DNA sequence: TTGACTCTCTTAA
DNA sequence: GAGAGTCA
DNA sequence: TTGACTCTCTTAA
DNA sequence: GAGAGTCA
């Protein structure tokens, strides 16, 4: 809600609830042929999810609290960042999973960045493979690799140069 | 159905027409602090665009030919790949700009790959900066770099571990 | 047969 | 990656 | 007040 | 990154 105190209270209530979610160990590629371990705090697959939480999409949740007798609601992963600017360079800030695990609500696995920065982590070589993200990746992106391109650049005649 | 010969004729007429688009020289990052040159064949900003071409969106065009009284229409960048498989690993193939310039229709700047592979090129370090794409990038992706993350992983209490 | 517009759709963050 | 409404 | 559902939206390839 | 309709 409006006051800093009320916002800190929301963050603290959220952390306490999420902190009771099951802690799931995930072994992940780091890049450079190395492997690490992340501890995700995973929201349950079905109701009940936890105090204040409700599912609005297959992998979308929202946190809600009643403050000043009014319901205040936020995307489940946005709560840690309620005191941060909500935009950067005119682009909306998004919650962004460093563990690439939607159900995870561990704030140590979240950052707050443009959707472009968010998406780009999917292809990052990872913290031991050359990640250059200023807020460093926790793992190699799940889509990192050579790809599966079906056909490369080509011409039939002689009209084009690279 | 169109025969192979008819498809080749469509590809040839498309190449003939695109080869008369203005050829624009662009200096581009290759990765590793190196600069290179790409020559894009750019569709005009407004009509007329060229024989067979029409704009269906701000940065979307289609190529249309009438063959034996039947109107055939394709996405304007898909024509080079009409003799290729249209899916791979259960995913639809997309035209993918290696020059990241939608107006460009240079087939030497296009490949044919999943939308995920396509998007991921936006963040690639480039052919001189560590590109691992099997069909190599022509340039560093426009979104490569440290990013502009507003807030990193953080907790107010001690409920979490990474 | 052709040009120049119009509309909505897909994907996965 | 989001916001908001309908019920009980 | 709290929970458990429903719906559509945003972005940029 | 796509497909398809209207009109002259
Ligand atoms: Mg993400
Ligand atoms: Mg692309
Ligand atoms: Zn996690
Ligand atoms: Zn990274
Ligand atoms: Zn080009
Ligand atoms: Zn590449």
């Amino acid at each position: 809600a409006l006051t800093n105190a009320q916002i800190l209270a929301v963050i603290d209530s959220w952390e306490e609830t999420v902190g009771q979610f099951p802690v799931i160990t995930h072994h992940v590629p780091l890049g450079g042929g190395l492997q690490g371990t992340l501890h995700c705090y995973e929201i349950p697959l079905a109701a009940p999810y936890g105090v204040g939480f409700a599912k609005n999409g297959p992998t979308r949740w929202q946190y809600k609290r009643t403050i000043n007798q009014v319901v205040h609601r936020w995307g489940s992963h946005t709560v840690p960042f309620l005191l941060e600017p909500d935009n950067i360079n005119g682009k909306t800030c998004t919650a962004s999973h460093l563990c690439h695990n939607t159900r995870c609500h561990n704030p140590l696995h979240l950052c707050w960045e443009s959707l472009d920065d968010n998406k780009g982590r999917n292809w990052c070589p990872g913290p031991n493979g050359g990640c250059v993200h200023a807020v460093v990746c926790l793992r190699q992106g799940p889509l990192y690799g050579p790809g599966a391109t079906v056909a490369g650049p080509q011409q039939r005649g002689s009209h084009f140069v690279v």
